[PDB]
Formats: C-alpha cells, structure tokens, sequence
C-alpha cells in the first residue's frame, strides 16, 4: 500500500491528517525513550589505530566484554566516539519504514539490508512498576478492544507500549521470526532492543515472536505464512 519513514511520525497534525486518509496508521503518543510514571564497567578492548580502522577491524566489535554481556560502552570508553558498542545513546537504529501489509494492518520493513545482530529500534512505552501494572491489567480487563503489549525488564519494571510508544509498535508477529528483543544495560538501566537474527534483505518486512513478550489472553489468527507457521499469537 503506502510507506513512511520514520521522521512522518514527528508532525502529529500532519500524520492525523493522513490517518484519515488511510495513507498512515492511526494516532499514538509517539516517545523516542522510556517513560517512567514513578520517580525510582570498562571493557578489556585495545584501542584500535588509525590504521587498524581503516584496515576494517572493529571498535568494541564481537569480543568487546560489556558488548558479550549486553552491556553498552560508556563516554569512559577506550575506543572514544569510534566505539560501536553505544546504539542505544547514540540512537543508531536501522533504516525503516511503515508500510501497510495485505492481512497484518501496518508492517515495518527494513530501507537497506540488515545484517544479522543489527540493531533495529528500542521497544519504548511507559514504564510502569507493580502496583501500576496491576491497575493497568485490571483497566485493561474492562476496555477489551485495547491489545495490550507488556515486555518486563525486571520485577518492579514493565514496559507498556499499549499507548505510548515508538515505531517498533508496527513490528508485526512471525512463527519464523527475522528479529528477536534483547535486553541490554545502558548507563545502569535495562533498555530492550529489537535485534535482527538473519540478513534481512531491504524491502523486507521485519518481524518477532511475540511469545517473549506479555500480550493478550485473547488469540489472533496468524497470517506470518511462515511453513512452520503454529496458526496463532496467543
Ligand atoms: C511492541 C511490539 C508489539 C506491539 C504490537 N504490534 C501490533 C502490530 C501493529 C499492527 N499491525 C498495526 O497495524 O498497527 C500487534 C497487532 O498486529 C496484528 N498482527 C501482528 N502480527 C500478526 C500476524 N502474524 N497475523 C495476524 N495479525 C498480526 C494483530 O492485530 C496484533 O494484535
Ligand atoms: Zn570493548
Ligand atoms: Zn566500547
Ligand atoms: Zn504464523
């Protein structure tokens, strides 16, 4: 059907104009970080060379430490502003767009091609802790046209995405997925990612298996297309 990128999310007035129309998704409160509702390591890398990243070698590349523990690199890092162990502060998500899918309603898909372990974008919402979230399962257990979306982090930490958000709120299920969330610290707090599992081809949409994930009691009906397809998400 038809395609945004990512920066069409930014005029609100415009983008409910086009919702309308049926040319983007509905509305959301669109948040490019985490909201929290209530007030709450170097690595052992050798500094690469001028010559060592011209000749292709990473900084904080596979063997970083912090990057095998999920851990980002700090401003404290050896290898500076070249450390590639910092997606999450430097905002360096992936090439993507919205677009409109046949079965699934709004899809993202991948610009360019992705190689396998690219990060993708944060899962954002409002973080809520356990008192909040059990108010949430209760509003939302009336509502019962809402499709909720809960990814935990830790105990007292919940992230909603049901109404606030980013655009990682259009990655649509597979049975055979091409993405995976991750979960990672940043500065000592827990952030989670979508992460590529494969090459994913550009023009390709993206996907997860909403299995690791909390998400309704109710069962859609899966059109992943996926040979090992298992028929649901629920
Ligand atoms: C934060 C990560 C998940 C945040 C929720 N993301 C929406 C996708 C965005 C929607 N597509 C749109 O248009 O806004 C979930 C809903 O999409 C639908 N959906 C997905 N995957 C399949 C499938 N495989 N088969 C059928 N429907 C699907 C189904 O309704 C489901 O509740
Ligand atoms: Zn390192
Ligand atoms: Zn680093
Ligand atoms: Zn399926």
């Amino acid at each position: 059907g038809p395609s945004c990128v990512m920066d069409d999310f930014r005029d609100p007035q415009r983008w409910k104009e086009c919702a309308k129309q049926g040319k983007m998704p509905c509305y959301f409160d669109l948040i490019e970080e985490n909201v929290y509702l209530t007030e709450r390591m170097q690595c052992e890398c050798t500094p690469l060379s001028k010559d060592e990243r011209a000749q292709g070698e990473i900084a904080c590349g596979e063997d970083c430490l912090n990057r095998l523990l999920m851990i980002e690199c700090s401003s404290r890092c050896p290898n500076g502003d070249y450390c590639s162990n910092r997606r999450f502060q430097r905002k360096q998500h992936a090439d993507v767009e919205v677009i409109l899918t046949e079965k699934k309603g709004w899809g993202l898909r991948a610009a360019k091609d992705l190689p396998s372990n690219t990060f993708v974008l944060e899962y954002c919402g409002e973080v809520l802790d356990h008192k909040e979230f059990k108010a949430r399962v209760k509003e939302y257990a009336r509502n019962k046209n809402i499709h909720y979306y809960f990814m935990a982090l830790k105990n007292d930490e919940i992230i909603d995405a049901t109404q606030k958000g980013n655009c990682s709120r259009f990655m649509n299920h597979s049975c055979e997925p091409n993405c995976e969330t991750q979960k990672w610290t940043v500065n000592g707090q827990l952030r989670v990612g979508f992460f590529t599992t494969k090459l994913v081809p550009s023009g390709s949409e993206l996907t997860f298996d909403y299995q690791f994930q909390r998400y309704g009691k109710e069962a859609q009906k899966c059109f992943c297309g996926s040979a090992n397809c298992r028929g649901y998400l629920g």
